[PDB]
């Protein structure tokens, strides 16, 4: 047959013409209109596309449920399954407990990840209605969230756990009733009786065969060796989508019973090749639990690899054979299967052979010794024998859901009753183009005794055998080499212990108890979290929600997937799709463009270039950017043109048929390239105070050095998206955009078209994250699309894929700092000179303002009487860098804390003492001459140091450190000051419009956009207090250029301060109009006043506006206030590093934050944790790599590792400072968005201390660049392993 039949949320689907290249995500969203399930990445990393599958399993004879990534599930694999999406478990009329709890617990901010997390938690509960805390965290390994910091999500779902004033009340949560879950489609139960027959699906390019029997599979492969096997599609899905490979014949064997069997034999367990590795997990788990330790050494090796193997979504469908035959050089399983010589059985039509995975199974890049007509039937995973021990290792950039840098299986077999080596196997991933054995090192150790000589021998061997070319793909050559020695050392120590417990301690020797911690398998304690905030007064009306923890107004709809993001908006019947075509060279003239292949693609409409621009090709904030490339491209990812087509699939294919010819031009990539070439955005910026010559002469000590700070991708989970709708009259156009900047979107589209602004309407409902990345760079999509719509007279839409978004839109500015600080022996700093260099990319954008903010913050919290800061903004052939939460502040303040760390240690005084005595006091002037009034930072400091019990913890850390050789702890307390207001004064303005309808209901709008920070929630809270009506009677629908004009972007943490005042004033005007009707009827209700004013013909509409008074700094005169006030905060953080791998635990973080009198402590704490965890990523995890030719390598969650559920401080405590009203801002609040982010430097400097301790154990003022990744941490822990590894064309360059 050829009809595809499955169910979605209980509703039957018959697809008569199923295309093999159609993903379930595309089918749900575009074909069925169910847009709760989101696209976040397309590569199986983010889990925003998570849905549940149910089916009758023919083999275990029961209904089963598991989770999948819809983005990677082919609909042609889903015959006779039942899909459940977020829409199928509940809605706002009747939320499922999962939805209720994530929403009420403040677990949904921007809302974009909330459906996929719901669906992960939902699936766990359908499998296990009483899970453990462990099982709950484990459920979300495949789910990323960029806003919340994860804490509230876990805290809310802890209420489900078997073994489980305040922000929420878990006792109002309605109970789970599993009888109320949706029926498994009866029809699917009826069909379980019928045998499965072979299916054939035919699309544009691809034919899919679903083989029902092994005979059919082997026949097909005999007659057509070229048929591509697809099982989980977790590899092929990626090959097709990201490496533009096309397999025109696919066969899916997933149904075949022989490929799904589990047979327990004498030598081990044999898994069918199509067994999902989730089934491998459950089988080996049960086996490990019931069998003796002695014979489950290999099994435990596999389970250890599978712990750190993606998450539940991938492992549900990913097959064991899948991973083997893919032959990735970084398989986590193949090293283990090889090290254990696992038995693989192969078959074709009328042949069958068995072999042991050794080095010959993997001959070359991505090849196996399988013949083209042959398929893998099964892998036996062996029982271990007496005197046989195994370890598995993996080090990445992040523990969870990451791809190996180095990964290994290691096996030793001892001659019986001995410590003499019979067999040894050391196999590695990530060290060559294939899984390799250390064949030249292993044989030398035969019959040797397991001792310090074998340990040194093997290490010398691995050092010589596992060479890396400096060009070697992936880089990190020293770290990768070190890792192989380090893993073997752990194996060595582990074997000693295992010998020990076999009663041969007398022969091999005891383990020094300070080495024991080396061999321990990763374990985390259960989390503990604390949230402290201030109750509102006794007096305050229960209808006055200002200061109360009101949940985000859209939380319920976000958990239900009813909240509408831009691409969720239904398509017009005549709507077209746009796809950007981008430069693949950093600097080069465009010689020619050939659209000849692009036109052959069915659906192609046109290719837009500079020539099609009606009016101006000059755009960007400083008018120095092209809408489309004209003559030369100036970065890899420079936008050249845009394809327009009927569908996105057709737009993408057509876009591949635009062939461009280039002629290269001198490229300027790095900060150094830029310095050498004097290529800069404008002149040097400078702040200078006191006498620098004097200060340095007086200083007992002077320290000099450099610090590099890597950039950051925003990874808003909703990428950039615009729909442009042309109106056909007078140049009128309406845009629906995920942007923080409606005004610039409007202006840029207007100018590009050559029509006045009054013709262009930009509408923003909400964004799934912004973080500064949608302050300006959203417009490169908006303009291309506006043009397509103008040209065609048709609606046009573009949502960027994650790879596109990451390449085109740029990030946080990398900084290079050169510093010279002079101080006394007491720790007091008397002179500071710091040169700052940013890499700004190929347009000015916000770069100059960012450098200004960095300089405004080079003091951090410290009075420095003699100080000189300069910044220079490099102009390079890279994507233009832009605003990222902090806007140069974090960069500024890290440099300050870096040299401050070096002062502390040069003086041999405690860090905290040196910091405290250097701290400004109330009434002081900054280096830019602004008075610090209401300086709460000391209170923040004294509270945090006391509540975190900093001094006692110091002692515990010191103790751990001298009792452990290969693990070390560090502890650091970091303050911050953050200035509040746009560096550009006139941007400190906002507007509101309010209407009161005759039913008494209020429709409010202001210039701010909602991106998950809870701005609308806050403004509703404000309006409610202002008008003295319940929040229930006030609504905000959207943000729009034709309701409030000339709005500043939603940025600089300012948007609640500005819009809050606007809203307030709009409400004051209304109240003034209602006054006389209130006097006549003081008790009669709101509705009566309103209807009275209407029937007396009094206006019930009003604008409101606010400007921040008394702002304006001058760099000429070093006078005037840049800031309206300052945010202040302090964080104490503890880490434990692994000295042999570079991995670390974030053990505990304590934050005290001054948000004034919080408008909303639930949102404010959320913003603290969110900001903090972004900082955490910036300073420890998140790293962007570029080729020396300036091509971003790092384009997806696979290779760009943001903080995961497992990344957050195990113990995470946030307190909002009590009794600190900030009268100048709306209802005595303070901004909160950005200031907390820098406090994650506490973890950077805590890692610093741990490294220092590791160095003393095995050069002072050692270098630690940001981000402090595994690579840097491990490389800085110099030891006998690094020293034997350490000593051109290369994969990447430091930009
Ligand atoms: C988000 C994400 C995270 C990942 N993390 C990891 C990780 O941590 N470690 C890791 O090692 N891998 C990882 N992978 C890779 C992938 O998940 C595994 O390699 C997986 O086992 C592939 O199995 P599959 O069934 O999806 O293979 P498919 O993609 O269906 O097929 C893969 C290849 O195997 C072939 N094939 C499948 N079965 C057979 C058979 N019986 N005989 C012959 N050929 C066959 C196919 O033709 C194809 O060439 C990750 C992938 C994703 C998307
Ligand atoms: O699958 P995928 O997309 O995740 O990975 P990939 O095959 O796209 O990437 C190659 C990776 O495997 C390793 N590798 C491949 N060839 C190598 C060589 N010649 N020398 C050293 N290391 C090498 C590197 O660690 C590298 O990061
Ligand atoms: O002073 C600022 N100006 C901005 O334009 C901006 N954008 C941002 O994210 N933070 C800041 N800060
Ligand atoms: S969209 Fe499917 S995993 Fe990210
Ligand atoms: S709230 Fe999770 S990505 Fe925004």
């Amino acid at each position: 047959a050829d009809e595809l039949v499955f169910f979605v949320n209980g509703k039957k689907v018959v697809e008569k013409n199923a295309d093999p290249e159609t993903t379930l995500l595309v089918y749900l969203r575009r074909k069925l209109g169910l847009c709760g399930t989101k696209l976040g990445c397309g590569e199986g990393g983010c889990g925003a596309c998570t849905v549940m599958i149910s089916k009758y399993d023919r083999l275990q004879n029961k209904i089963v449920h598991f989770s999948v990534n819809a983005c990677l599930a082919p609909i042609c694999s889903l015959h006779h399954v039942a899909v459940t999406t977020v829409e199928g478990i509940g809605n706002t009329q009747k939320l499922h407990p999962v939805q209720e709890r994530i929403a009420r617990s403040h677990g949904s901010q921007c809302g974009f990840c909330t459906p996929g997390i719901v669906m992960s938690m939902y699936t766990l509960l359908r499998n296990q209605p009483e899970p453990t805390v462990e099982e709950i965290e484990n459920a979300f390994q495949g789910n990323l969230c960029r806003c919340t910091g994860y804490r509230p999500i876990l805290q809310g779902f802890r209420t489900f756990a078997k073994d489980g004033p305040s922000l929420f009340n878990p006792e109002d949560f309605k109970p789970l009733d599993p009888t109320q879950e949706p029926i498994f489609p009866p029809e699917l139960l009826r069909l379980k009786d019928t045998p499965q027959k072979k299916l054939r699906f035919e699309g544009e390019r691809v034919t899919w065969i679903q083989a029902s029997t092994m005979e059919e599979l082997l026949d097909l492969k005999a007659q057509h060796p070229d048929a591509k096997l697809v099982v989980g599609n977790t590899e092929i899905g990626i090959e097709m989508k990201f490496k533009n490979m096309l397999f025109p014949l696919i066969v899916c064997p997933a149904w075949i019973p022989e490929l799904n069997s589990v047979v327990h034999g004498p030598e081990g367990i044999s898994f069918g090749a199509s067994c999902p590795l989730s089934l491998v997990e459950s089988v080996l788990a049960e086996e490990i639990a019931k069998l003796p330790e002695q014979k489950t050494e290999v099994f435990r090796g596999v389970m250890e690899q599978l712990r750190w193997f993606a998450g539940k979504q991938v492992k549900s469908v990913a097959s064991i054979g899948g991973n083997i035959i893919t032959a990735s050089p970084i398989s986590d399983l193949n090293p283990v299967f090889m090290a254990s010589g696992a038995k693989l059985t192969l078959v074709s039509r009328g042949t069958r052979r068995t072999v042991r995975m050794d080095h010959t199974f993997f001959p070359g890049y991505r090849k196996t010794l399988l013949r083209p007509e042959e398929i893998l039937l099964s892998i036996e995973i062996p029982y271990s024998k007496e005197g046989e021990f195994f370890s598995a290792f993996k080090q990445a950039s992040r523990r969870e859901a990451d791809i190996a840098k180095v990964t290994s299986g290691m096996r030793v077999l001892f001659k019986p009753g001995t410590i003499e080596v019979q067999e040894l196997s050391l196999c590695f991933g990530g060290m060559a183009d294939r899984t390799i054995s250390a064949l030249k090192t292993t044989p030398k150790q035969l019959s040797k005794s397991w001792n310090e000589e074998l340990l040194q021998s093997v290490c010398a061997g691995l050092a010589e055998e596992l060479q890396l070319a400096p060009d070697a793909p992936g880089g990190m050559v020293e770290f990768r080499r070190t890792l192989t020695l380090s893993f073997f050392f752990k194996f060595y120590l582990t074997v000693l212990q295992k010998l020990g417990r076999a009663d041969l301690e007398d022969m091999c020797g005891k383990l020094d108890p300070t080495f024991a911690s080396a061999t321990l398998l990763f374990q985390k304690d259960p989390p503990a979290n604390v949230q402290l905030f201030q109750e509102v007064p006794k007096d305050q009306s229960e209808e006055d929600m200002v200061g109360r923890p009101l949940p985000h107004l859209a939380a319920n709809m976000q958990a239900s997937g009813e909240a509408v993001y831009c691409d969720d908006i239904p398509r017009y019947e005549n709507e077209l799709s746009l796809r950007l075509v981008t430069s693949t060279r950093a600097h080069a003239k465009i010689t020619s463009i050939d659209t000849s292949e692009a036109k052959k693609v069915p659906g192609f409409v046109c290719f837009l270039t500079a020539e099609d621009v009606p009016n101006s090709n000059a755009t960007g904030l400083f008018n120095d950017e092209t809408v489309f490339a004209k003559d030369e491209v100036t970065c890899v990812g420079h936008i050249i043109g845009a394809v327009v087509a009927d569908t996105p699939e057709h737009a993408q294919r057509a876009a591949r048929g635009v062939k461009i010819t280039y002629e290269d031009l001198p490229a300027i990539i790095t900060i150094q390239d830029a310095i050498n070439n004097n290529s800069f955005y404008g002149s040097e910026i400078k702040i200078e105070k006191g006498d620098l010559k004097k200060g340095f002469s007086e200083a007992d000590n002077v320290v000099s050095g450099e610090l590099y700070i890597g950039g950051q991708e925003h990874f808003y989970l909703e990428t950039n998206c615009t729909i442009a709708v042309p109106k056909g009259e007078a140049g009128e156009m309406e845009l629906f955009v995920s942007t923080q900047n409606t005004m610039k979107t409007q202006s840029f589209v207007a100018k590009m078209l050559g029509v006045p602004d009054n013709r262009i309407v930009v509408r923003v409902k909400r964004m799934g994250g912004g973080f500064g990345g949608k302050e300006t760079r959203s417009t490169v999509v908006s303009t291309a699309l506006a043009l397509a719509a103008h040209k065609t007279g048709r609606p046009v839409r573009c949502m960027l894929d994650r790879d596109e978004d990451m390449l085109i839109t740029g990030g946080r500015h990398p900084f290079l700092a050169k510093y010279k600080v002079g101080f006394m022996k007491t720790g007091t700093v008397v002179a500071l000179e710091v040169a700052h260099f940013s890499n700004g990319g190929n347009t000015e954008d916000l770069s100059r303002s960012i450098m200004e903010r960095a300089l405004f913050h080079m003091d951090n919290a410290y009075k420095i009487p003699n100080i000189r800061g300069t910044g220079r903004i490099c102009k390079t052939n890279l994507p233009s860098n832009t605003a990222f939460r902090g806007f140069g502040g974090p960069q500024g303040m890290l440099i300050a804390e870096y040299w401050m760390s070096e002062v502390a240690i040069t003086c041999g005084l405690p860090a905290e003492e040196v910091r405290r005595k250097n701290m400004y006091k109330e009434g002081d002037l900054t280096h830019f001459n602004q008075k610090l009034e209401g300086f709460t930072l000391p209170r923040c400091w004294d509270e945090c140091i006391a509540s975190s019990q900093y001094l006692a913890r110091k002692r515990e850390v010191e103790k751990f450190n001298r009792e452990n050789c290969w693990k070390k702890r560090g502890l650091c307390i970091i303050p911050t000051k953050f200035g509040i207001s746009f560096t550009l004064p006139f941007l400190n303005q906002g507007g509101a419009l309010v209407h009161v309808y005759t039913d008494g209901s209020v429709l409010l709008t202001h210039g701010g956009t909602e991106m998950g920070q809870g701005l609308h929630t806050k403004m509703v809270q404000v309006a409610s207090r202002a008008l003295k009506i319940p929040t229930s009677k006030i609504h905000i629908s959207e943000t729009s250029t034709n309701t409030v004009p000339n709005t500043s972007p939603t940025a600089a943490s300012a948007s609640a301060d500005l819009n809050g005042q606007g809203v307030y004033e709009a409400c004051q005007t209304i109240l003034k109009r209602l006054e006389p009707f209130k006097k006549k009827k003081p008790t009669g209700p709101w509705e009566a006043w309103v209807m009275d004013a209407y029937t007396s013909a009094v206006s019930l509409s009003a604008t409101g506006f606010y400007k921040t008074p008394n702002l304006g700094y001058s760099f000429e005169t070093n006078s005037g206030n840049p800031f309206h006030y300052f945010s202040y905060g302090v964080a104490c953080s503890e880490v434990e590093i692994d000295c042999l791998t570079g991995d670390h635990k974030n053990l505990r973080t304590d934050i005290v934050m001054d948000v004034g009198s919080s408008l909303n402590p639930a949102i404010d704490i959320g913003q603290v944790e969110g900001a903090f965890v972004q900082g955490l990523g910036l300073f420890t995890m998140e790293e962007l790599h570029y080729s020396p030719e300036g091509s971003l390598h790092t384009r997806g969650p696979s290779t760009y590792k943001i903080p995961a559920f497992g990344s957050i401080p195990i113990e995470f405590r946030v307190s909002l400072l009590r009794d600190c009203p900030n009268k100048r801002a709306i209802y005595a609040s303070k901004a909160v968005g950005e200031p907390p982010l820098f406090l994650a430097s506490s973890i950077f400097f805590a890692i610093k201390d741990a490294i220092r301790a590791a160095r003393a154990q095995h050069k002072q003022l050692f270098q630690l660049d940001s981000p402090a990744t595994p690579e840097k941490i491990r490389n800085a822990c110099v030891d006998q392993f690094t020293t034997l590894c350490v000593t051109c064309k290369s994969w990447s360059v430091r930009i």
